């Protein structure tokens, strides 16, 4: 089997993309933002305490004939942003752009934190990270991928996010219509739970590559790619107004600028980042200052390749045995 959907921005600057998704029996269609940094499958709910819902649809099990209580299990959920969800689980089934699972583990959400209210976008997510991962206790639950692997004519997912425009999640197949070029392959580790991989370096605008590692992880549910220190200050040494600002919470630049583009390494190829797609705009409405769309991940404790990256790319998420990371231009 395969699946393909598509996936759209939720606002002009992709702060994230959401897909959409369907939940039971009849189908109830929730939006989820599909993230290969986490590794569950959470949505608003007919549970979630109603001053928490603002816009938002919510699933309703007691509406799907498929819908089945998962007794005792429960979970709880911490993103590097700071937000938060909780909750009870059941198991119903998700389709995703024709792809069916039975059984899949739907957390159903009680509580939220306020960023989630706040985004009336964003139905819930869908983890796409390994799923050892998984927050439900006292038996951790698959993700949708690991569910559909089996089933699936290959075992992997695309991600083709675009630049202020739709893009597409593919499952099961490799299209050899949307990329340019060849597929670089890398190795990933699975250690930590993520698709985390090594860069072979990078490159600032039409300057000289710098041959160095760079550990991080390729997640689609981080909006900004964060990276070593000094990698951000050799970025934005190229940006004249540049500074980091620790009041903003980055790095800021005159909106007037034109913005160098950023290369990385895979291994000998190299993905190009346009400036444009660093620019993610005033730091407040009618504010000169805009937001960088590289930034330092010191204090994070990991380098995070997120959509910034990505959008750049056709990315394969080969599921095989040895997972491994797929890179192409398009």
């Amino acid at each position: 089997s395969t699946g393909s959907a598509t996936t759209t921005p939720i606002d002009s600057l992709d702060d994230a993309y959401i897909t959409p998704v369907q939940i039971g029996t009849p189908a109830q269609t929730l939006n989820l933002d599909f993230d290969t940094g986490s590794s569950d499958l959470w949505v608003f709910s007919s549970e979630t305490t109603a001053s928490e819902v603002d816009g938002q649809t919510i699933y309703t099990p007691s509406k799907s004939t498929t819908a089945k209580l998962l007794s005792g299990a429960t979970w709880s959920i911490s993103y590097g942003d700071g937000s938060s969800s909780s909750g009870d689980v059941y198991t119903d089934t998700v389709s995703v752009g024709g792809l069916t699972v039975t059984g899949q583990a739907v957390e159903s959400a009680k509580k939220v934190s306020s960023s989630f209210t706040e985004d009336s976008t964003i139905d819930g997510l869908l983890g796409l990270a390994f799923s050892t991962l998984n927050t439900v206790s006292p038996t951790q639950q698959k993700t949708f991928f690991d569910n559909a692997k089996a089933s699936l004519d290959s075992p992997v997912f695309t991600a083709d996010l675009g630049y202020h425009a739709p893009g597409t999640y593919n499952f099961g197949f490799i299209d050899t219509t949307a990329y340019t070029g060849s597929i670089t392959y890398t190795a990933v580790s699975t250690k930590q739970g993520f698709w985390e991989w090594t860069s072979t370096g990078y490159a600032v605008g039409s300057g000289t590559f710098k041959s160095t590692s760079i550990d991080g992880i390729a997640d689609t549910g981080t909006t900004l790619l964060y990276l070593p220190a000094t990698v951000v200050s050799a970025y934005w040494a190229q940006v004249s107004g540049a500074k980091s600002s620790s009041s903003v919470g980055g790095y800021v630049f005159p909106c007037s600028a034109t913005l160098p583009s950023f290369t990385f390494g895979v291994g000998s190829a190299r993905i190009v980042i346009p400036g444009d797609y660093i620019d993610f705009g005033p730091i407040s409405t009618g504010s000169s200052s805009c937001f960088g769309g590289i930034q330092s991940s010191a204090g994070i404790g990991i380098n995070i390749f997120g959509d910034v990256a990505l959008k750049a790319a056709f990315v394969v998420f080969n599921g095989a045995t040895t997972p491994t990371l797929g890179f192409a231009s398009k």
